[PDB]
């Protein structure tokens, strides 16, 4: 019952335990495997009692006094009002559990050092804007990024949602044509309508920085452009290629994802942007190499004086790895906080090992966790990894409108 | 049904066929263990029996035919008076093709309707057993132009032992556990290599030594047999710009022939049924021989590349690895020994993933084992959503016969 899990470069075993903890189902079953899917009243009460027992045992006073007390208000609280009020070190544990929880995260040995800035007390879209951008100035830091979630009011009975439509706040516009291919970010073909529908007067580069649609309870949402000098971007150079900087390309120095659910004891925040900061494969592989992104990569490969005729002289591998570089290179330069996959991966290792002991196991996503290029020469490939939903919980959930 | 979307194009399908799942994996709505390697009598065997003399009938067209309902009968009563049954020479040819089709770690399964299918089931001795694989071999191998074979030895019967091939593949490189705990060859076959010693081998000392062949006829102990130097084709290292490459004097082996699964087929089971096609680069040049656990080169050729190994963010295992699979790729071609490079081998499975939505509506496939171990989001199946499960017909792993 409880899985044996072994890693295959060194022989290692051991065992999640914390499995059987699953709060919620997966999209598995005995019959078949779907671990590659991207997409795979009295409910309240159980819910938060579950995460404050959480809580409390993670401070080690379960069972003890405020323990009891806690309990006894979100009881009488949820009778009261039909939900509750998280106390602000609860939002605080709740963020980084929800952190330390996503299978998919290969940052997560920073589980620890997460700041978390309580938004909760926010009304309008312009009080929003400001925790953002206040929210984007701390974690950027000059280059020396910090990770940071903001929390803004959770859902409620009667009352509308706040909701980021950006899925990032820092997103690159991508403009179709009459020639129907993109120019921009394909990924963001969709908010860029949006934006555009919605009074935003478009831009015409390839990497144009989106407004930000940002939506206060029941209003309709309100554009705002982000000051450029919040927006730290990088242009990418390379270090021996030097026709390289010329290709005009760059990235934004902060991923922070705008479009996700927090789910803490059962109370659902539906805006609650999140970031850290890259990993060189998230820049370099997917975003410019994805044949459905920017997908440079045969741009690079004809600058490199590749064979692009035969797949066999690997001109795909070695333009992709340059691009990497680039990105590794251009980061650096810049002094702004980037990991490549080799050491993100490494620490990865460290936080299966720390977790092992810290709760018996660590919900791992293997697709995700092994990186999009050079997968076995890192050695979460070698791991075996076991996949579980934990609450608290980063959630997908359907666009606003 | 399960939807599977394709991210680089959009495009959605539904898996139907993963209903028909026969036996369990390891997953549950609690927990997903999709990247385990090893996760895991008369009515029983006939619905398996009927379900693939179903299939037998289904693929030629004459399902329901009297010739399907008279073989059906036929098989239940050989059951009913035997236990067990035999296939049919034509149905242990589709059922080989199969077991091949439904192998959800196979990338190369576009190729899967054309493979040879040699019948040993008359094999009676460990020395017949060894030609029936020389044949094999010299079959496959086409002095480099290769061809998928599997030779299918006699099931499993009770009051008998299974015929087994001991070595893992037919083609293995001696791994010799030095005392210091290192190994000087190929770490994956320490095991079986002091097997063939202490079964009267008499060792060597290179990084590339074939193996014997260790042979397990019926309730007999293992038997060694050398293989003709000139049946092994190998394949010399070099890269075609790096000429101190050819220096560390790499090589590899044309044939990649697995002979320690189980093929099932409509319920019975053959223990001995080595299989072979031909090699994607990548498993040669990623895993053989940069895999940390394997001959481990990477570092070596970096150094030699002139990398900055000191620092990960100079790239210079992901470096070091390309040129590798560069060399292989450049070395087969040289040596006229087919291989595919790991591009090449993930658009012609995107292919055959099409060709059997159309044709079975669906594809058991292994995600993780289908992605290649370098470049993977650089290939379409990086992209591509996977419903895994066990069909049957089916090649399994079984334990090792010591
Ligand atoms: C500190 C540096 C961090 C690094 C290097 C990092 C790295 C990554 C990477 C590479 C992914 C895969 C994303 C993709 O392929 O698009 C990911 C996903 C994720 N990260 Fe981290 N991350 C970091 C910080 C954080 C923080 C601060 C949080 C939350 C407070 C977080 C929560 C998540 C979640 C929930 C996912 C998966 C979302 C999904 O299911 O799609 N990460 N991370
Ligand atoms: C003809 C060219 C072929 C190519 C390019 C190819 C490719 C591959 C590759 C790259 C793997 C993963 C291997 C690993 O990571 O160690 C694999 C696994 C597999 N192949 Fe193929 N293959 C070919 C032919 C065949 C044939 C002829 C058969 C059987 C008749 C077969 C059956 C299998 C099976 C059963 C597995 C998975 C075994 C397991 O569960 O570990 N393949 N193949
Ligand atoms: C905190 C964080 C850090 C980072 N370095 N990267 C991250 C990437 C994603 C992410 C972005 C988009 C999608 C769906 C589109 N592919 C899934 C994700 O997990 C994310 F949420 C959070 C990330
Ligand atoms: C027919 C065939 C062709 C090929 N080109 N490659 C193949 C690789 C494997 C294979 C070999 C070893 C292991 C376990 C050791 N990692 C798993 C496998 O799937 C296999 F069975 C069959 C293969
Ligand atoms: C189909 C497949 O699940 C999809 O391409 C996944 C694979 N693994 C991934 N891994 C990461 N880190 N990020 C991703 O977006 C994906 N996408
Ligand atoms: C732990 C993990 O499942 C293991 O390393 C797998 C991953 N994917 C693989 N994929 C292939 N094709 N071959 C392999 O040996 C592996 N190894
Ligand atoms: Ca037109
Ligand atoms: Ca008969
Ligand atoms: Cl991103
Ligand atoms: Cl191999
Ligand atoms: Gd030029
Ligand atoms: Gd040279
Ligand atoms: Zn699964």
């Amino acid at each position: 019952k409880f899985p044996r899990v072994k890693n295959w470069e060194v022989g290692s075993i051991t065992y999640d335990t914390l499995s059987a903890q699953a709060q919620q189902d997966g999209p598995c079953t005995p019959r078949r495997c779907l671990g590659s899917l991207v997409f795979p009243p009295e409910q309240l009460l159980s819910q938060a009692r579950d995460f404050i027992n959480q809580y409390y045992s993670s401070i080690k006073r379960s069972g003890s006094q405020a323990h009891e007390q806690r309990l006894q208000e979100v009881e009488a609280e949820v009778a009261a009002t039909g939900t509750y009020q998280l106390r602000e070190s609860e939002l605080v544990f709740g963020a980084k559990q929800a952190w330390r929880n996503a299978p998919r995260c290969v940052g997560r040995i920073q589980w620890g050092k997460l700041q978390v800035f309580d938004a909760r007390d926010c009304r309008s879209a312009q009080e929003m804007f400001t925790y953002i951008c206040n929210h984007i100035k701390y974690a950027t830091n000059r280059g020396n990024l910090r990770s940071a979630i903001t929390v803004f009011p959770q859902r409620c009975p009667g009352r509308g949602d706040f909701r980021i439509w950006n899925s990032q706040l820092v997103r690159y516009a991508g403009y179709r044509q009459q020639d129907g291919s993109v120019r921009g970010d394909p990924a963001n073909v969709e908010i860029t309508e949006l934006c555009i529908q919605h009074g935003w007067t478009p831009g015409n580069g390839r990497f144009d920085v989106l407004p930000l649609l940002l939506q206060a309870p029941d209003e309709p949402p309100e554009l705002f452009l982000l000051p450029p000098e919040l927006v730290l971007e990088v242009p990418l150079e390379h270090p021996t290629l030097e026709w390289f900087a010329a290709l005009g390309l760059r990235w934004y120095a902060l991923p922070a994802v705008s479009n996700m659910l927090l789910e803490i004891g059962g109370l659902e925040f539906p805006a609650a942007p999140f970031s850290g900061w890259y990993m060189s494969t998230e820049i370099g592989t997917r975003n410019l190499c994805d044949p459905h992104r920017y997908n440079i990569l045969e741009d690079v490969a004809v600058c490199m004086d590749l064979d692009t005729r035969t797949t066999s002289s690997l001109w795909k591998d070695k333009a992709a790895v340059e691009i990497n570089v680039a990105v590794l290179h251009s980061y650096q330069l810049a002094k702004v906080t980037i990991v490549d996959h080799h050491a993100a991966t490494a620490s990865f290792m460290k936080h299966l090992e720390n977790e092992q002991k810290a709760r018996g196991g660590c919900p791992a996503d293997w697709a995700w966790i092994v990186p999009p290029i050079s997968g076995s020469l890192t050695p979460v490939f070698h791991q075996e990894m076991v996949n579980y939903f934990l609450s608290p919980a980063f959630r997908y959930q359907p666009d606003p409108w």
